[PDB]
């Protein structure tokens, strides 16, 4: 059993970036993990402080899961699968194209960016509001790129408890 939290005030104003999300094994607050929402019409993971803890489950992130939990995905299959994998290695803290610098972000942004390059697949939803130029630059960068992706990288899917809340993602390879 996971909870999974929003940091409301891990960023800066500055970065326009409250809703950052990890998960945490409810047995061991020692260590934490970053994730990423979707179904962006849910409600997101409880602030971290909060006296209401949302649950979750993990599951392997096999392309037809991935494509039966996503409400609106802008593909389906192992498209939506790599498509996701992709935007996450390419971006927070992965961060294999060197994306980051290149457009001298800071890591609440960029970390915003990935999320938002998430929903473009798993939402078809690709929100450039707020964004300054550079952002999105990185952004178009981020969910356009093709680079082959390493063979062992897989998914993780988090499932709530409560259908209220969105689902959440992450990665991690099988060595």
């Amino acid at each position: 059993k996971y909870k999974g939290y929003t940091l409301l005030d891990k960023y800066p104003k500055e970065d326009d970036f409250r809703d950052a999300i990890y998960i945490e094994d409810m047995d061991n607050n020692d260590t934490s993990s970053v994730v990423y929402a979707f179904n962006v019409t849910k409600a997101t993971p409880t602030f971290k402080g909060s006296v209401v803890k949302v649950l979750y489950n993990e599951q392997f992130g096999s392309s037809k899961l991935f494509t039966e939990k996503a409400i609106k995905p802008r593909v389906k299959g192992d498209e939506l699968k790599n498509s996701v994998l992709r935007v996450i290695y390419n971006g927070y803290p992965s961060n294999a194209l060197g994306i980051k610098e290149k457009y001298q972000l800071t890591e609440g942004q960029f970390r915003k960016l990935t999320q938002r390059a998430v929903w473009n697949f798993t939402d078809s939803n690709l929100s450039l509001d707020k964004l300054s130029q550079k952002e999105i630059d990185a952004l178009n960068e981020l969910i356009n790129a093709k680079n082959a992706i390493p063979d062992n990288l897989v998914l993780n899917l988090y499932l709530p408890d409560d259908s209220y809340y969105q689902n959440l993602l992450g990665t991690k390879f099988v060595t």
